[PDB]
C-alpha cells in the first residue's frame, strides 16, 4: 500500500517510487499555498491551476513548496496573510491554498517538498519564533545598515541559545504536528498518509545549526509521519563538514544544495563577461557536491538555483535588470549548462535532478500588489519583484522542458 511513496532506492543512489528509479524535474513554487487560498485570503485559485498546468506542460514532476508562514500580518519583507498569525492559531483560508495545491499536484502527478520552517524572514521564519519567545517584535531585519550576519546572529538564537532554543523548537514541533496531521479538506487525505507528499524538509537553509539539532528534527518529523522522506533544506555552500552535520543522520534521507552566484558574490549580472566564471563555479559546485553526497551514500538533489536577467545590456539602470522585457541570454545559457551537466550526472546514479528558482507563472513584477500588498511571482517580498522568476513565456521555458524530457529519458533507462 505505499507503492506510490517516493523512496530511497535500497543502494542509496537515488529515489524510486512505482518500483521504478524516481528523478526530480524540479520547480520551486513556494507560493503556491498563497495562491490556492480564496480570493478573500488573497488567493487566486485559478491561476494557481493554470501555473500548475503550466508547469505539467513544461514536464515538471515535483514542486518544492512552502508548508509554514509566521505572522504578525503587520510585518514587511514576508508572505501576507501568514499560514500561522500566533503560534497555533491558523488563518484557515491560507491553509486550504495548501490543501488546494496538493490536490491539483496530485492531478498532475507531482509530488511535493514540504518545506516546514525558514531560516530566513520572507515567511516570518526562525527569527518570528525568536521575537514570539523573547516578546521583542522588532527583528532586525537585514536592510538598511543591518548586517545579514546581525540578523543571522539574532535567528540563529532558534537553535543555538540554551534558553530560547527549547521554547522556540516547541513552538515549531507543534507547526510541524499540525501539518503533518492536516486533512486535505478538497481530497480528504491526511498529509502524513498522501503520496503527493514526497518529503518533509526542516526548513530553509539552516545557517550552520548544530548536528544535535538536526539529529533531533529529522527523527521528530519521521516519527510522525513514518511512511515519508526527510530533508535538511541546507544550501550545502561550505564545506564537507557542513555538510555532514546537516545529513549525517538516520533520518536525513536525502541531501540537498543551492547555488546562488550572485547572492555569493561569484556573478554580477551587470558585467557582460562574468558568466564564463559562473558557468564553471556552478560545473565545480555540482561535480563537488555530488562527491559529499557519495561519501554518505544518500542521493542529492539541487533544490534551488538561479540567475538574474540580463541587467549587463542596460548596466546603469537598475530598474532594467527586473523588467519582464528584459532577456534572458545569460541565465539560458547557464541553466541550459547546467542541466546538461546533470543529466550526465543522473545517467551514472550521481545526481538526483533540481528545482530552479523559481517559476513565476503568469505573475508579473510590473503588476500592482495584491490588496495585502502581494505581487506574486517567484521572488518572495525580501527580494526585488522579479529577480529570478522563469515566467510563464520566458526563453528559459524551452531549456527547461527540454531539460525535464532528457532527465525522464534517462530516468527510464535507469529503469531497465
Amino acid at each position: 500500500s505505499e507503492f506510490a511513496f517516493v523512496k530511497i532506492a535500497s543502494d542509496g543512489k537515488g529515489f524510486t517510487r512505482y518500483g521504478e528509479p524516481y528523478l526530480i524535474r524540479g520547480a520551486n513554487y513556494w507560493q503556491g499555498m498563497n495562491l490556492g487560498a480564496d480570493d478573500c485570503s488573497g488567493g487566486d485559485r485559478k491561476r494557481m491551476e493554470l501555473e500548475i498546468k503550466q508547469m505539467a506542460e513544461m514536464g515538471i514532476n515535483n514542486l518544492r513548496v512552502m508548508a509554514s508562514s509566521e505572522g504578525p500580518d503587520d510585518q514587511p519583507y514576508r508572505m501576507r496573510p501568514s499560514m500561522m498569525p500566533q503560534p497555533g492559531k491558523y488563518n484557515e483560508g491560507v491553509f486550504v491554498g495548501l490543501d488546494y495545491l496538493l490536490d491539483t499536484m496530485d492531478r498532475y502527478n507531482m509530488t511535493a517538498v514540504m518545506t516546514l520552517g525558514n531560516f530566513w524572514q520572507w515567511s516570518g521564519g526562525f527569527g518570528q519564533y525568536v521575537a514570539w519567545i523573547t516578546g521583542n517584535q522588532t527583528i532586525p531585519y537585514p536592510v538598511g545598515d543591518v548586517t545579514y550576519d546581525e540578523f543571522t546572529q539574532f535567528a540563529a538564537r532558534f537553535y543555538n541559545d540554551s534558553e530560547i532554543a527549547p521554547k522556540a523548537n516547541k513552538l515549531f514541533k507543534d507547526h510541524i504536528y499540525t501539518v503533518q496531521n492536516r486533512r486535505n479538506t478538497v481530497n480528504g487525505k491526511i498529509y502524513k498518509e498522501d503520496p503527493v507528499i514526497m518529503s518533509w524538509q526542516i526548513a530553509n537553509e539552516p545557517q550552520e545549526a548544530p548536528a544535535s539539532w538536526f539529529e533531533e528534527i529529522s527523527t521528530f518529523i519521521k516519527k510522525g509521519a513514518p511512511k515519508h522522506l526527510v530533508s535538511a533544506g541546507l544550501e550545502s555552500k561550505l564545506d564537507e563538514y557542513d555538510f555532514d552535520r546537516a545529513h549525517d543522520h538516520k533520518n536525513i534521507d536525502y541531501t540537498t544544495c543551492h547555488c546562488w552566484v550572485e547572492n555569493w558574490g561569484i556573478y554580477d549580472p551587470a558585467d557582460p563577461d562574468g558568466l564564463p566564471h559562473a558557468n564553471e563555479y556552478m560545473h565545480d559546485f555540482l561535480e563537488s557536491r555530488s562527491k559529499w553526497a557519495a561519501q554518505l551514500n544518500k542521493p542529492i538533489v539541487m533544490e534551488e538555483f538561479g540567475m538574474a536577467r540580463d541587467a549587463w545590456r542596460n548596466p546603469e539602470d537598475e530598474t532594467y535588470k527586473y523588467l519582464p522585457s528584459t532577456p534572458t541570454s545569460h541565465k539560458d545559457e547557464y541553466y541550459q549548462k547546467a542541466f546538461n551537466q546533470i543529466v550526465s550526472l543522473a545517467s551514472n546514479r550521481s545526481f538526483s535532478g533540481s528545482n530552479f528558482w523559481a517559476y513565476g507563472g503568469e505573475g508579473r513584477s510590473t503588476y500592482p500588489p495584491n490588496p495585502y500588498g502581494m505581487v506574486w511571482l517567484g521572488d518572495p517580498p525580501h527580494e526585488p519583484h522579479g529577480w529570478y522568476s522563469v515566467y510563464s513565456n520566458d526563453t528559459t521555458v524551452q531549456i527547461i522542458k527540454d531539460y525535464n524530457a532528457n532527465l525522464l529519458k534517462v530516468q527510464k533507462e535507469l529503469s531497465k
